[PDB]
């Protein structure tokens, strides 16, 4: 469960995480590029 959002910040993870698994989000950045889990 990896998604195409650029980042520099696992907070600018938690913006499409967030909107796509609500709160349960396990929102990951690795070199510019955001994951999606759960918590």
């Amino acid at each position: 469960t990896i998604i195409n959002v650029k980042c520099t910040s696992p907070k600018q993870c938690s913006k499409p995480c967030k909107e796509l698994y609500g709160s349960s989000a396990g929102a990951k950045c690795m070199n510019g590029k955001c994951k999606c889990y759960n918590n």
